[PDB]
């Protein structure tokens, strides 16, 4: 029966998403690449039976549209379930969007009707995403018209979704209220889609609030108004399309073919009247802002992740190598450093990376590489530890620092008391808690952090 690494090799990896790593990988024959998702079962916990899921799978394979990302694979081991699809290089649609001089309702219009159109034809297969938000619209290339693929459509049914705040950071807004009272069809992904229409025309979430909770509370609520400036901009047609997805009782709540022919997309889609329209540049300002907080959010969260992470697999690396040296000496060996760092893989997981025993290899020699002489020679295990293990992390410590640069606008170097009450608020950091941080790091501040005291209050928020 099939193995996924005697098919696919890791070449790298993408990043962290719904419920798991995302390796970019290449078939060892043909040279096709592709995207895996790599779900942890010892992570993620299956909603359904083994025949449930495989059937739901062979359906997949099988559907194609140009706006869902194409499933080409699926693989099972032990510990871990593969999906191998399409790999799209243009990135989350918001990191694009704020990147952009001008943005219009027309498009928007062209965006959201691309959604539409890929959640219709899902519907019509049965199949619902149920946790449709803007991070599972990625752009298919960097091309300036590129098509958005909506990725995730059908995990939801199947796997219990993490109750971790940095898995679960961004999702409150966008969630139906049916979802949360457990009678949902698929109804939620118009809902969640008029969510982000919402965003899109105005850069303000519809349902907000300081914290999870105070936004779900909003959301089971399921009062918004169009009372905010930027809403004088925008026509009459778009807030009644907005009203009639963002209806409450989902029997209501418009479908998502019928949301392709409502007026709004009629018109601001028929690719004339474009030249007249005018751009909406507070809403852009407003997402800006939006974005730069959840990913600096989100950023923090990890970090203090991999701190921990990075504690727990340090000690445990270092009791295999002591473990190992007989010689008592301290020295260790290349073959060993690597028995031992598998053996540590063994018991962690956690590497969709090293996703077999070359990864392995490779990674104990770009460690040695760093690391002084005789990649070949007897080694003194302590030292390896360090290097191996900064590693690992720095990514986390440099897309903090890459995140906390980028909300840092005006690039004044800091990040005023008020953002961070914004910023520990989404990550669902307790007030009580971070302003005690706040105080011990700098005894004498002025509500305003650096990087570098931003980084330490982080630290010591994860026992540190
Ligand atoms: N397809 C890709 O190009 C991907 C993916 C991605 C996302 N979801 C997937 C979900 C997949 O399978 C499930 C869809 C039905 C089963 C399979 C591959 C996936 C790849 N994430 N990512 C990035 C991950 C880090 C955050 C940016 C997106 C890509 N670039």
């Amino acid at each position: 029966t099939a193995i996924f690494s005697d098919r696919y090799k890791g070449q790298r990896v993408l990043g962290k998403g719904s419920f798991g790593e995302v390796i970019l990988c290449k078939d060892k024959i043909t040279g096709q690449e592709c995207a895996v998702k790599v779900i942890s079962k010892r992570q993620v916990k299956q909603k359904t039976d083994k025949e449930s899921l495989l059937r739901e799978v062979q359906l997949l394979k099988q559907l194609d549209h140009p706006n869902i990302m194409k499933l080409y694979e699926f693989f099972e081991d032990k510990g871990y379930f593969y999906l191998v699809g399409e790999v799209y290089t243009g990135g989350e649609l918001f990191d694009e969007i704020i990147s952009r001089k001008r943005f219009s309702e027309v498009d928007a219009a062209r965006i959201i009707r691309q959604v539409l159109s890929g959640i219709t034809y899902m519907h019509k297969n049965k199949i619902v995403h149920r946790d449709l938000k803007p991070e599972n619209l990625l752009l298919e290339s960097k091309s300036k018209d590129a098509n958005i693929r909506i990725i995730d459509f059908g995990l939801s049914t199947h796997f219990e979704a993490s109750k971790k705040m940095k898995d679960k950071i961004g999702t409150a807004y966008y969630i139906a209220p049916e979802v949360l009272h457990g009678t949902y069809d698929e109804k939620c992904d118009v809902w969640s889609t008029g969510v982000i229409l919402y965003i899109l025309l105005s850069g303000c979430p519809p349902f907000n609030g300081a914290n999870e909770y105070d936004i779900l509370k909003k959301v089971e609520k399921g009062k918004y108004t169009f009372e905010l400036p930027q809403w004088k901009k925008v026509s009459e047609s778009a807030k009644d399309l907005i009203r009639k997805m963002l209806t409450y009782v989902p029997s209501m709540r418009i479908s998502a073919r019928d949301a392709l022919d409502h007026e709004w997309i009629q018109t601001y889609t028929k690719e004339q009247i474009s030249v007249d329209v005018p751009s909406l540049d507070n809403a852009i300002l407003n997402i800006r802002q939006f974005q730069g907080t959840q990913k600096l959010a989100q950023a923090a969260l990890l970090y203090m992740g991999s701190k921990l992470t990075s504690q727990d697999e340090t000690k445990e690396l270092t009791a295999i190598f002591h473990k190992m040296d007989k010689n008592g000496d301290g020295q260790l060996d290349r073959a060993e450093l690597i028995e031992g760092y598998k053996e540590l893989m063994r018991m962690k997981g956690q590497d969709a990376s090293m996703l077999d025993a070359s990864a392995v290899e490779h990674e104990v020699d770009q460690v040695l590489d760093a690391v002084d002489f005789d990649k070949n020679g007897y080694i003194e295990y302590s030292e390896f530890v360090t290097v191996a293990m900064d590693r690992k992390t720095l990514l986390s410590r440099e897309r903090l620092e890459r995140a906390f640069r980028m909300f840092d606008s005006d690039n004044s170097g800091k990040i005023s008391s008020t953002e961070l009450a914004t910023i520990f608020g989404v990550s669902d950091v307790d007030s009580e808690t971070w302003k005690s941080v706040l105080s011990e790091v700098d005894k004498n501040n002025d509500g305003e952090v650096d990087f570098d005291e931003f980084q330490q209050m982080l630290l010591k928020l994860c026992g540190n």
